[PDB]
């Protein structure tokens, strides 16, 4: 059960309100020393989805703020 079901099967998921429904679903399930997978996990997801590209391993400093970013080529 390695990260990369974790992050590919979250990071599909497409919406902010939904990653919710299924993240209760994740709770029994799954597991709480295995959460940490979760949250630890989904966190990536999410700076993504606060504007609307594709991020992919990030800082603490942005998790804070969810804002800054950058463009490039």
């Amino acid at each position: 059960g390695t990260k990369t079901d974790y992050l590919m099967r979250l990071r599909k998921c497409t919406t902010i309100d939904t990653l919710e429904r299924v993240i209760e679903k994740n709770k029994y399930e799954l597991s709480d020393d295995e959460l940490e997978l979760f949250y630890s996990a989904a966190d990536h997801r999410l700076a993504e989805l606060t504007m609307n590209k594709l991020y992919d391993k990030i800082p603490p400093t942005v998790w804070q703020h969810v804002k800054h970013h950058h463009h490039h080529h």
